[PDB]
């Protein structure tokens, strides 16, 4: 049910990168494919979505007429091509299953690229707590969001985000009860009770229902107390 991305690139400015995404799990056809990037010491930016309709390309306001989205139904390989590259385009480029109306539950390991309206989501900082404590994480949306389209992701350094909550309060696969989900229009909450050492990562919230940008929050660093 997992997917394999291509190799990392060390391209030059003005030129173009070409990242691939082969899959194996279940009918690549009916399932949507996204490209999300992560700038150095920065948040996650969604670029585009893809089905089998092939005319279901769809890109965010920023990136339009610069990002080319492709997919091959037979060889189950999706692609991402970014033209006129610059210093700010240096990032790890992730491939993930599903975009609009569907939470990103499966992600690729992300290949590195180095160069040399919007529903705004606001999270609550850096937090320092000890194992055993309760963590209350916030999400303020610039406008009201459905409920069906709010999702929480956990990210450890060196690896891809892991879907924790989808549909504001439904736990993803393998997710324990100590992780409890949000509820509202603008005020969303992620509560981590019985805090375990493995729960110390960066936490992201996402808005994946309507608005062409398909946005993520800035991230909350959940740290262990002292130093």
């Amino acid at each position: 049910v997992q997917l394999v991305q291509s190799g990392p690139e060390v391209k030059k400015p003005g030129a173009s990168v070409k990242v691939s995404c082969k899959t194996s799990g279940f009918n690549f056809n009916t399932y949507a494919i996204t490209w999300v990037r992560q700038a150095p010491g920065q948040g996650l930016e969604y670029m585009g979505w893809f089905n089998v309709y092939d005319g279901k390309t769809s890109y965010a306001w920023d990136f339009k007429d610069r990002v080319i989205m492709t997919a091959d139904k037979s060889t189950t390989t999706a692609y991402m091509t970014l033209r006129n590259l610059r210093s700010d385009d240096t990032a790890v480029y992730y491939c993930a299953r599903d975009s609009w109306e569907r939470f990103f539950e499966h992600w690729g390991k992300g290949t590195l690229v180095t160069v040399s309206e919007t529903t705004l989501t606001q999270s609550p900082g850096t937090l320092s707590l000890s194992p055993g404590e309760r963590a209350t994480l916030s999400c303020r949306a610039s406008q009201t969001v459905s409920g069906s389209y709010l999702a929480w992701y956990q990210q450890k350094p060196g690896q891809a985000p892991r879907l924790l909550i989808y549909g504001a309060s439904t736990r993803a696969t393998g997710i324990p009860d100590r992780f409890s989900g949000s509820g509202s229009g603008t005020d969303f909450t992620l509560t981590i009770s019985r805090l375990e050492p493995e729960d110390f990562a960066v936490y992201y919230c996402q808005q994946y229902g309507n608005s062409p940008p398909n946005t993520f929050g800035q991230g909350t660093r959940l740290e262990i107390k002292r130093a």
